[PDB]
Parts: C-alpha cells; sequence; structure tokens
C-alpha cells in the first residue's frame, strides 16, 4: 503493498479552495482525531469511515490529504482497483494487511481512491464478476465492525458516484455518510486558479477574476493542468511571461484534450444542461399541492439521483400524489429539452431511470392502485450482508407491469411538458440567467420567476 | 560511461506529431532548470504503443539524438530472472546512476516482464515505483518504456506522477516504409530504375525493422553473389523471402481482402461525410494490425452524451461500411462483424436506455453499470417488450442501413476514388480526403 | 506428486514410425532445446507450449518422449485428471508445484496426458463443474505467461480432440499451435508393426507388408497389443513360433476387444466412412464458383471440424456464398450416405453441428440477410480470461432463428444431395478406390474423378 505517507504530508485546509460544508462537516473528524482519547470516553464519537462524491479531479484526494495533513496522522492511501484485479482469497489477505499497517497509527487515515472497485453484488454478472468483491469487501466490512473506540482512525473513500456501491457500505460503524463536492464555483476557480498560478510569472493584464469567471467548465485538476499547460507553452518557446491569452487557449487545448477524443461543453452543452436544470427546478416549483424542494445550480453531477435514494434508505412514508408529481419533475428535464430545442434530444438518462424505478415501484412494491391491487409483487430486503431487490411474478404480470409503467411515465411526462410550456417564458428566463451565472438560491430563483431581477453587489 | 548518444530522427521516418509532441520533452531535456524556477514541469516518464521493431527504441533514443544526453538502457526481462531482492537492488542503482545526470533519458524495454499483475518481478515494480515517487520537482528526468500491448500492463504503472501518457506509433505506410528504406539507402549502391519508390508498395503491411533487416541481407544477397551493388529483384526477393517465415508468424492478405477493406473504410469515411443537416468526423487508414485493437478500447471508454440523430448518423456510418461493400462488390459478403455489433448496441441503447421515441419512450427498460473492470447493462423487462425491442432494433438498423446504402450508392464515384487511392496508397489524412472527394487528384506533394 | 523421468529417457525419432510433419515441425523445439542460450538472444524463439491431437494410442506420448529423449531433457509427465479430481485451491498449488519441479531443469519438458481435464468454462454445468478448471487452469496460464526466454522448456499436451479446450489456451506465449497425427498410414503400420514384432520369432511366411496392408484399422497401441497378443497366444501353449494367422486372429481378438463390448470397423464401417469422406471430398469439389479446398483420406478423426475453427480463430473475411457452399459440403457426408445406402443412416454428427453453427452464425452474428437484417443478434468476445459466445434476443426471435436455421440447413442439404447423385458414378468411384487404398492426394483424387486410373510403382 500500500501507500504510506510518512509522518505528515504537507498541505491543509488553507490549501483547499471553497467547499465550506465539506470542510466543517469533517471538522469533528479532523480535531477529534487530534484527540481520540478524552474524546471517546466523553460519550462523543465518529463516523470513523468517510466517503465523498465528486467528479474526477474535484479535490477529493486533495481534501482528504488536507485533513490528513492538518488534523493529521500519516495519510495511508491505496486505490480500490489494486484489489479486485487479484485472485481468490489474496484480496482479503490484503484489505487487512493494509489495515493492520495503517492501524498501528492511532490515530490515522485510510484513504482509498476509487472504492468502486469493491461495493456491489448480484447473481447477474454471473461467473466472473460477483464473488470476489462482496468477498474482499466483507473483509473490509468485518474490519469496519472489527473496531471499538480505542483506535481513532478514518477510512476515506473517493468515487464520482454513490450508487454502484452496495448500500451495505453506508451502515453505521463505518462509512455512514455522504459529502459531495461541486468544486467549480466561480470564486472557487478564482482561488484555485491562483494558488497554482504562482510558480509562474504573469503578464499584468492577467487578472484571475475574469479568467475564472469565463472558465466554466471547470474543475480543480482541469484548471491546474490548464495553467501548468500555459506555463510550459511559454517554457518551450524559450519564453518567459504569459499574457492572458496563453492561459486562455491553454484552457481550450485542455477543453478539447479530455479522454481520447474531442469532447467539449461548448456554448450550448452548458445551455442544454441549464435548460434542464431549469426544467427540473421550474417543475418541482408549483403552488397548490407543489410537491418537492428547491436548490438550483450547474455541475453537481453525483446528485440528480437523490430524490428517493438519500431519504429512501433511512425511512419515512411517501404520498402517492407526491411520487407522481416528482416523477413528473424527473421527466421535467427531457420535457424542457424537447420544448425549447430542435426536437432532437440528448442522451441524458438517469432521470428516466429514476422515474421508471419510482413507478415500477409504485405498481409492484408499494400498494398504489393501478389495475394491480394492494398486493406485493415486489420484495426487497436489506440484510446485513444482503440489502438489495429481487422479486416473484409471472411473465404475464411482469408484462402487465412493463405496459403500466410505460403508461405511468408517458402520461406523467406529457403532464410536466404541458406545465413547462405553460410557464415557458419563465423557463427560458431561469434557464438563461442560470447558464451564464451558473447558480441560484431557491429564493432568488423564484425571484427570477416573478420576472423581477436581482443581483448582489459583491 | 556515457556521452553523445546516437542517431536522431534525421534518421527516423514518419511518426511526426508523435515526436513534435515529444519536442516538448526533448527540450526540457536540454534545458531543465528552466522550469523549476519557472514553475513548469513534464510527463516524467513515457511509454510507446506499437509492435516490435516499429522504431520504438529507435525513437526512444533518437530524442536523446537532439536532447543529446546520456541515454540509459534497461531491459525488462533481466529484472525477472536474477533473484530475490536483487530483482529490486538492480533497478535501484539503476536510476541514481541515470540521475545526477540531469538531464537525461532512462529507457526500459519489454515492461510486461515487469509491469504485470508473486514476488520477483513486482518487486522490480514496487521498486521502480517508489523511486519515481521517491522523487522531486527540481530533479530533471524522463523515463522511457515501450510495449506492444498496453492491455496486460498492470494499470497501476499508468497512474499520474507515473506515466500519465504515451504515443502510439503506427508502424508502416506506403510512403513511410519507402522513406525508411531510404534512410537506409545510402550504405550500399544500386542500379535499377525504382528508388524503392514502388518497392515500398510491393511490400504490403510492413515494419521499419522488418525493412532494415530485409535490406541489409539484400546487400548480403548481393555481396555474396559477388556483389557491387543491388538489384530491385534482390531486395524484392529478400522481402517475399524473409517474409515467408512471418507468413507463418504474421499475416498476408490477398489483392482482394485489401480491396474490400479499402472499400469498407471508404464507405465509413464517406458516411461520416455529407452535407445539409448531418453529423460526423474524420481520419483514415489501413493498418493490417493496430486496427483490430484500436476498437476494443473506445468501447470500454465509449463516452460523451450525444444528440438523438447523431446516433442515427453513427448507425448510418457502421452499416455504411457494409453497404459500401455490397454495392461496389461482387454481391457477396464478409464477416465484418463489429460494425453491426455496434450499430445494434447503439440502437438497442436508444430504445431501452436513453429515452428515444419509438413506441417505447421515456422509460428505462435497461440500466447500465459502470466504472471499469466491466461496464454495461442489466436488463429488466418482460419477454414481450423484449420481442418488441428486437423488432424495433431490426427496423432501426435496416432503416439506416438501406439509407446509407442510398447515400453511398449515389456519391458512388467518390466512394470509388477514396477507396482506390486509399487501397493502393495504404492511408489518407484529414484534408486530402476532401480533395480526393472533389474532381481533384494529388500529384507528388511534399 | 508428478512423474519425473530421470535424466534422459530412452527412445527417439528413429523409434517413431511415419508422421514427418509432426517430426520436423517439432524440430525447432528439439534442437532449439539442445541450445536454449545463444538461441533466444539471437532473436529467434519458441512456442514453449505444444499440443498434438490424435486418437488414443496414436503415438502421442510416444512422440513427446522421443523428443524428450533426444533433443533431450528429463521427460516430466503428468495427467490432467490428477488435478480437477482435487479440491478447491489445492489444484492450483499443484499446477505450480509440478512446474517449479519441472522448471529447475533448463531446458525441460512438461508433457501432460489429457489436458481435457482442464480447458473449458461456462455458466451452464452450474454449481459443480465450472469454477475449478478455469481456476487451476489460469494457474497454468499465469504459469505460462509467467516466463521469459531464460528457461527453455516445453509444455506438451495430448488429447484426442482440440475443441473441448477453451481457446484461451491457444494464445501466443504458451501453446500457440496444433499438430495432429493420423498414424495408421499403411507404411506407418508396416514400420510400427515391425519395430515391436522383433522380440519374438516369426514363421518365415510372416511378411509384415501384407499384414500391414490388411490391418486397417489401425493404430500403434492397437497394433502392439495385437502383436504382443499373438506372441503370448503361442507363449501359453508352451509354443514357440507364430505363423501369419496367429498374428492375424490376434488382430481380430483385439478388433472385438475394445471398450466393454463388441465394436468393429467391419467390411463396411470403413465403406460407410469412405463414402462419406468421398461425399465431402466430391462436394468441396466442383467448378465455376467452387468454394473449398482438397486433401482426402481415412481416419484423421480430430479434424473434420476444421473449416471454421483453425482459420476462424485467427482472422480473415468469408463470403456468404462460400459459407453456404461449405455448409453444403458439411452435409455432403450424410447426403452421400442417404443416396447410396439402405436409407438408414449413421449417428455421424459433427458435420451437422458444424453446418448448424455456421448458419446460426450467418443469421444472428454476421450480417447475412434472411428476414433478419444486418443487425447483431449475436455477440461473442475473446477476452484474455474470456473468449466464448453468449447472446441477447427474445424467445420469439430465438425461435424465428430455429426455423430459419433448419431451413438453411435443409435447403442446403437437399442441394448437395442433388449434386452428389448427379455425380453419383464418380461418388462411388472415389468412395471405393478410397475404401480399399485409404488415401488420395487432391490431384489423383480428381484423376479418379475423370475416370482415368492411376497408381505409383512403389
Ligand atoms: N479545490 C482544489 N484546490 C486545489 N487543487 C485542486 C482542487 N481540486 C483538485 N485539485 C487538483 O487535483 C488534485 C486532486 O484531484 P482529486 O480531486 O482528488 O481527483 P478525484 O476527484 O478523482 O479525487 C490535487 O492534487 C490538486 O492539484
Ligand atoms: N521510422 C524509422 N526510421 C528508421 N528506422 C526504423 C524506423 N522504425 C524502425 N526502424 C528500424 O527498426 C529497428 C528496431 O526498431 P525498434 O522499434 O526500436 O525495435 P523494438 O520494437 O524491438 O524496440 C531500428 O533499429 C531501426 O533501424
Ligand atoms: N508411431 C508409433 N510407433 C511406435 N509405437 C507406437 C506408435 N504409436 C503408438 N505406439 C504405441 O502406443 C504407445 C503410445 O501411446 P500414445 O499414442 O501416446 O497414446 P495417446 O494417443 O493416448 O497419447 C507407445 O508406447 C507404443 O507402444
Amino acid at each position: 503493498r500500500a501507500r504510506v505517507l510518512t509522518e505528515a504530508p504537507k498541505v491543509t485546509f488553507k490549501d483547499v479552495a471553497g467547499a465550506e460544508e465539506a470542510k466543517e462537516e469533517l471538522k469533528e473528524i479532523v480535531e477529534f482525531l487530534k484527540n481520540p482519547s478524552r474524546f471517546h470516553e466523553m460519550g462523543a464519537r465518529i463516523p470513523k469511515g468517510v466517503l465523498l462524491v465528486g467528479p474526477p479531479g474535484v479535490g477529493k484526494t486533495h481534501l482528504a490529504r488536507a485533513v490528513a495533513g492538518e488534523a493529521r496522522v500519516p495519510f495511508i492511501t491505496a486505490s480500490g482497483s489494486d484489489f479486485v484485479e487479484m485472485f481468490v482469497g489474496v484480496g482479503a489477505a490484503r484489505v487487512r494487511d493494509l489495515f493492520e499497517t495503517a492501524k498501528r497509527h492511532a490515530p490515522c487515515i485510510v484513504f482509498i481512491d476509487e472504492i468502486d472497485a469493491v461495493g456491489r453484488k448480484r447473481g447477474s454478472g454471473v461467473g466472473g464478476g460477483n464473488d470476489e468483491r462482496e468477498q474482499t469487501l466483507n473483509q473490509l466490512l468485518v474490519e469496519m465492525d472489527g473496531f471499538e473506540k480505542d483506535t481513532a482512525i478514518v477510512v476515506m473513500a473517493a468515487t464520482n458516484r454513490p450508487d454502484i456501491l452496495d448500500p451495505a457500505l453506508l451502515r453505521p460503524g463505518r462509512f455512514d455518510r455522504q459529502i459531495a463536492i461541486d468544486a467549480p464555483d466561480v470564486k472557487g476557480r478564482e482561488q484555485i486558479l491562483r494558488i497554482h498560478a504562482r510558480g509562474k510569472p504573469l503578464a499584468e493584464d492577467v487578472d484571475l477574476a475574469l479568467l475564472a469567471k469565463r472558465t466554466p467548465g471547470f474543475v480543480g485538476a482541469d484548471l491546474e493542468n490548464l495553467l501548468n499547460e500555459a506555463a510550459l507553452l511559454a517554457a518551450r518557446e524559450g519564453r518567459r511571461k504569459i499574457t492572458m491569452k496563453d492561459l486562455e487557449e491553454a484552457a481550450d487545448r485542455v477543453m478539447m484534450l479530455p479522454a481520447k477524443k474531442s469532447l467539449v461543453l461548448s456554448p450550448r452543452d452548458r445551455r442544454i444542461t441549464a435548460y434542464h436544470e431549469a426544467g427540473h427546478a421550474l417543475a418541482a416549483h408549483f403552488l397548490e399541492h407543489a410537491d418537492g424542494v428547491h436548490k438550483v445550480t450547474i455541475v453537481p453531477r453525483g446528485r440528480a439521483l437523490g430524490f428517493m435514494m438519500p431519504r429512501r434508505e433511512d425511512m419515512l412514508h411517501w404520498s402517492r400524489k407526491r411520487l407522481l408529481d416528482q416523477i413528473a419533475v424527473a421527466l421535467a428535464g427531457r420535457a424542457a429539452e424537447e420544448i425549447v430545442f430542435d426536437d432532437v434530444t440528448t442522451g441524458a438518462e438517469n432521470d428516466f431511470r429514476q422515474a421508471t424505478e419510482l413507478a415500477r415501484r409504485m405498481i409492484t412494491e408499494w400498494g398504489m392502485h393501478p389495475e394491480f391491487g394492494p398486493v406485493a409483487y415486489a420484495v426487497r430486503e436489506d440484510t446485513y450482508l444482503g440489502g438489495y431487490d429481487v422479486r416473484q411474478y409471472s411473465e404475464e404480470t411482469a408484462k402487465r407491469i412493463d405496459e403500466a409503467v410505460r403508461r405511468l411515465i408517458e402520461e406523467q411526462y406529457q403532464r410536466v411538458k404541458a406545465l413547462l410550456l405553460e410557464k415557458r417564458e419563465v423557463l427560458e428566463r431561469v434557464a438563461e440567467t442560470l447558464l451564464e451565472r451558473e447558480t441560484l438560491t431557491a429564493e432568488e430563483f423564484q425571484r427570477v420567476v416573478e420576472g423581477l431581477p436581482l443581483e448582489a453587489p459583491e
């Protein structure tokens, strides 16, 4: 094997830009870990395993390290992958070998890039892809329940995407939490840009505030490599000093660089995204039996699948009506897109998958009274090693369900569409102000709704 | 000891952007300090994607040709079969050797002997590993590595701070191997009309080394027979000859198989090229080999989110490949599987996954799973909607396929042309394509 | 555990009769292994794993040993079976223990009787028959990629039947080859007969040439036990000297001996086989758009399933037309048999399974335009641990496929049949000259076609 960071890294929370919540919510880990001792015996406690979710290069590792390097014990990191790639049984041996090594530091941090390599299980990817994960994983879970308070330590996992994880990983006693981080906040990329922008000279005409405002985009790692990029552009021309445009174009170079091919969020992909996010937002927003909440933006990217998931997994009981209205909201995105654009639409799925599920649900599992009664065509359990969904009906019923569900969805969809277009003018507005400025708080959101402008002086 | 390294690309043929995307490195290699103070930095290690004898090692030092600085050699095999801890102890002395040599290159060879996924080799691994991690900004170093199969190389090595990077070097060409045979033309004379100009041709798919070796022994086939000098024929024979053993160990393809493959790629290319509300891309070739691989990967990473018709235009392109064939050819066809496999996998996508509106709609009948080891879709729906999905997918496809067949049918010359030139001149690039397209030949350019 | 042959066996290539190709194709292993050293560093190389395919007792082991005792390192043999019979995890431990032991001899030979015990994998023989073989197998695969040139060594596998092996084993770096051996060549059984015929006296009237010519039959082990048999017949009557007929009848005794029951290739089973082989041969042979090749015989026995397999697995692109014509050829066998014989036919399958497969293929996988379009109803991949075929359509389509396929086959069949009977007179001829003489080279094959005889003086 693993990676030990000997006795302190460098870096800390003054080396990370933005993301307050993440920061302060992790507080209690940071300084708690300063003192484990007087701590546990005081009746207080800790998650003692932690996950954050964000894009690649959002500052995950970065944050983790800032913690590890401030509150601070060695930062022991490994990548999930390093694991499953291995054989039957050797995997387990490791999860532990890793731990014990990390364990003798009380307190300490286990940080694991990409725990996706483990969390999940099945009976479908049959024969090659099942056993291991759950296997070596438990080794980790057993490790997790295998403590008590003495050892102050924190397991820290990074992945772009909460779900692919078996929910077994969220249980109390290990990672019992979620902190997602949308880094690319304007001020965020200001601060970020800069911290990296120094090792290098700047033509005066360079002022971050404007580059920053016009990047988005954009992400921490993205930015750094942009900057570093420009620096070297000059570096190779035997040159010296980088005016704004060098940095600029470096921004483009990077912008077309990612993956193996040209792929760019252009003067639209943003637009599209924003008309969407407006679609949802606007939808969730109505009066007289409005069902939903409010928090708008651009580029969260792990979360759109929150409705059910975050709250579903704890408990509380939903109203049918609601569920539909919300399904409607899910489809809001597409609806918008169809409304405004070329009546060509965009491979932007998860929404459907949600609404779909909510409905397959409505029919089978929760009694909701289509032509299928209050009878349970769906069982799903969460057993300590278990906790997933599989179910008994007959080809026929299974089909009656495909039909019904498609109907639920369609009908609902058509509703939300009609509503959006009804409010269209508003649709554009929100969409727009959004796409250029890229964030709104629920209030001023609604504010742009009444057709009355606002901005803050800054 | 170590001083002025050899060659340079002045003796290297083709592989342009490869290098001058290297020139960045070569430079730091000459002028290192220039960054640290300056707050700049470099890939710090690099690898090559290509067969054996493509000019990999060749370029790996050719850099040092201009970068002009000790160019250190360590093969991967040696590390394995020494012994315990020595398997490590070597690689170690290895760098600090390469080291206060700042600037300079450290080439390693046949990584697989190391870069894999129970003791030995991976101690070499963890060793190499830690160093580069055991490391600093200030220090000026570029490691080198070359392999024919990025695949089995344990992806750990491919991290950041490590090789976050590389270049594929496409082995032959029609000109490429000519101009290579060239750099190797000087040593020895010869009397025929041919310049190798065509000889390059008479050699189908072929690699730089496989050329050089060929030559030398043509010059021997010379020297022996009491020779001055070489004949077109001599080499030529040296070629077909040295060949017949790789003919066992490698593949020849008939004046037909070529044909088609040229026509396919022609049809593909065209299909992604058209006017008035329609969508595509461009670059083209025939590479008897690198082809087969180049595909798997884009599937594993196949990602962006693209717009509904686009996908129909894609579908249009794959099926376009076949269609081209059917049109221009003897009215028989050929296992050209993967095109279909993916027009299929797209359309099937569009139905069951990305809400796109056959009589299916905004519901999610299939879901994907993700990240890497695998990534791909779990299916939830009942036999009927399965039947439907099939029916629909068949239409979607057949619809497109008869559409593209239409396009290709008509623009048919252009099909011809692109195919022909391509066929004989093993590759096209970007621009000239458009040219070949419009009543416009090329002469001997640059 | 395993079997070490201490420091040289006896036996060599002058102890093996016939089978030139096998011999000389293996050359480079033989003498290469004499010198591993100057060898690998010269840029040359080796398969370093090798399989041959032939009946039981064809001289497989025999050949392998001849190599090992000549080119020569100890001959380390084991049987595949000795393996799978074992428990979870212990298998692997062995493959290796075996190797290491064999490995310290540089160079050396691993020869494994009957590797069938491993190569294969699934998701069908579910629960008892899958895991381990792929498991312990990989152990062997990993062993295989686990080298480099230093160690000159050869893994040598024997099995009557290429297919049951997972294609994963054919990959370069380890067994990347096939050498099949039809031993029972006339001259073959001459030479063989004799080498064994010594230890014993012979009535003068005994001349091998004739026994040999009239054995076939017949195989090396078969023969030896025949001979040894006669010898003992006499041995038990307190007797001395074996005239021709003792050897003869020994031939019969053996001929009814095999398995647990009477089973004989009689004065027909040959005939049948011959009419078949002629059926194929004759079929593959036409003009004006003939599609196929030529190489006739009796008793190859591993190969009839070559069309696709050998060439399929590397690459090159087939013409539909062809594929049909060839399918037609596959069915040629049955067709003939139906034509000439009692309109009862013979449980001789593989052909059908072939044609069938080529068609199931044509429809689903390769675009070929029945009522199913150029759409991919078949995926099959070769992934390094993977490399097999499984596929997504709907009961309905699956069925449309059953129909279509049976039609393809039937229709094609009916074609070849008509063709054969059209050429019947020729059919017989080839069939016949064959049955008695048991081999033809493609040319003289045809010659017998024009109705003009030939033979060589010998
Ligand atoms: N908020 C940030 N501030 C400074 N640097 C950042 C930030 N976010 C990303 N980076 C750059 O990216 C690196 C960390 O990437 P990270 O976000 O951990 O990737 P992932 O999202 O896959 O965890 C850091 O070393 C840093 O240079
Ligand atoms: N572009 C090229 N120009 C000149 N020679 C080349 C070129 N490509 C390959 N060669 C010849 O092939 C030989 C081997 O090339 P290389 O790719 O280093 O082999 P390997 O793949 O075994 O490392 C070189 O010594 C060189 O003479
Ligand atoms: N070509 C041959 N020459 C001499 N003996 C042979 C030959 N083929 C088979 N035999 C006899 O059979 C034995 C080898 O059997 P073998 O062919 O290896 O069985 P399998 O086909 O199962 O490998 C030899 O010891 C020998 O007695």
